[PDB]
């Protein structure tokens, strides 16, 4: 039962800790924690390809997509491996995250350890938009905070 | 080939970027970069077991030691996989790092991606310090900065 963890930081008020846990090699991954400092509403939430924070969140590259698919929401059969949808922040700027995902893994070719989790300025449109960008990034806007996903006990 | 990268951050002025490169599965890893804000002299340099920085460098756990050995220098036969010896800072407080190591790896069983790189307050005694602590940690003292090791382009 592997566990992983991510400490999310950036240049504004967004701060957070996100935990990952996967009981079996082909079980769902439970993703949970809290992000504070976010505007009330939806914020796109994705695993990005590189665990490179050398220029902040920009160096993480694009959404993690080892199967070369189009962007979607987490419950779409067409999506990037890293497409975890939107987190929702309350009026006190806190997003309490509690997700179960079928596509990300802590092993194999969907393995996300060593890559970057990113929280965005605006809502992810889940790939349902009337432009090609929607099918690439979900139009979620700037990267507000991020962290490298590491092995936890 | 694989690349990885680590951005070292702490509570004081120590900071830097360390690059990893591995040409072949289970071939040697080149480790290079620059660390500033270090007092002149030797500072222990290890991969710790967990990529957990939620409580900062404290949460990273002990030396990465999957083969259950005792602590040594990097050129010793008896060492932890994480044992990278010492880096040396100059009089301008800068440590230029260039290491090649054959025991750490960016894939397979000695994989350090998702783990934590740590640079320490003083010299690692290379497990020859003559007490039990030496055989555990090399007596290198507190952790000045660390970063989670992430996959790079
Ligand atoms: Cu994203
Ligand atoms: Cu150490
Ligand atoms: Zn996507
Ligand atoms: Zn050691």
């Amino acid at each position: 039962a592997t566990k992983a963890v991510c400490v999310l930081k950036g240049d504004g008020p967004v701060q957070g800790i996100i935990n990952f846990e996967q009981k079996e090699s082909n079980g769902p991954v439970k993703v949970w924690g809290s992000i504070k400092g976010l505007t009330e509403g939806l914020h796109g939430f994705h695993v990005h390809e590189f665990g490179d924070n050398t220029a902040g969140c920009t160096s993480a590259g694009p959404h993690f997509n080892p199967l070369s698919r189009k962007h979607g929401g987490p419950k779409d059969e067409e999506r990037h491996v890293g497409d975890l949808g939107n987190v929702t922040a309350d009026k006190d700027a806190v997003a309490d995250v509690s997700i179960e995902d079928s596509v990300i893994s802590l092993s194999g070719d969907h393995c996300i350890i060593g890559r970057t989790l990113v929280v965005h300025e605006k809502a992810d449109d889940l790939g349902k938009g009337g432009n090609e960008e929607s099918t690439k990034t979900g139009n979620a806007g700037s990267r507000l905070a991020c962290g490298v996903i590491g092995i936890a006990q």
